[PDB]
């Protein structure tokens, strides 16, 4: 693996984390997702899953 520095400038994409992309599209939440992220909500419901469906937290958290 490659030393992945956090340098995170111009937003994260929420859900595959990448900063570097042409449109920021909004996903089920609203939140500031790439282009290729938002369109797999559009086909589906979910986003492109890396890290299993273990973050689909439903505690009440209204944000
Ligand atoms: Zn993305």
């Amino acid at each position: 693996s490659h030393m992945s520095a956090s340098r995170r400038v111009g937003l994260s994409c929420a859900n595959c984390q990448t900063t570097t992309t042409t449109l920021w599209r909004r996903n089920a939440e609203g939140e500031p997702v790439c282009n290729a992220c938002g369109l797999y909500m559009k086909l589906h419901g979910v986003p492109r899953p890396l890290a299993m469906r273990k973050e689909g937290i439903q505690t009440r958290k209204r944000k």
